[PDB]
DNA sequence: AAGACGTGGAC
DNA sequence: TGTCCAGTCT
């Protein structure tokens, strides 16, 4: 299963085939704007490209990369903890790891593995996608 | 179960 | 230049 991708250009449609990437994403956009995230989110990976790499780096580090969209401290923190666990943690669903909610479990739901059906998503962008996934699988 | 974490954009 | 505001945790 590949999810398709939508009229709406969500982040989570091009991460999708990485489930950790994804959900550092989500991550990034904790009570954070896209318009300022995004941006950041895309150096960071450059930096961080994979969750091995992650649960080593220093906090510090990557809070000057997220101060200046705020959360900084404590997100800085969880990022490296959700990355340890990540890997190190067995999960079937990432709502069991550090720093990840209804919203990041709804996204790797929808995205990561095929269940869309079955979520019933409470972020704005994610009802724009699955409505339109409800209204357009048929079709596929 | 309530804060609490937070900057810069929009205005 | 002041307020409002864009999930998950303890
Ligand atoms: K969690």
């Amino acid at each position: 299963w590949t999810p398709p991708r939508s009229p709406f250009n969500l982040v989570q449609e091009t991460l999708f085939h990485d489930p950790w990437k994804l959900l550092i994403a989500t991550i990034f956009l904790n009570r954070t704007s896209g318009k300022m995230a995004i941006p950041v989110l895309w150096k960071f990976l450059e930096k961080y490209p994979s969750a091995e790499v992650a649960r080593t780096a220093d906090w510090r580090d990557v809070s000057e990369l997220l101060k200046p969209l705020g959360l900084y401290d404590l997100r800085a923190k969880t990022i490296v903890k959700f990355s340890d666990e990540y890997l190190t943690k067995q999960w079937k669903y990432p709502i069991e790891l550090h720093g990840i909610g209804k919203y990041g479990n709804d996204s790797y739901r929808i995205f990561c593995v095929n269940e869309w059906k079955q979520v019933h998503p409470e972020d704005h962008k994610l009802n724009k996608y699955h409505d339109w996934l409800w209204e357009n699988h048929e079709k596929l």
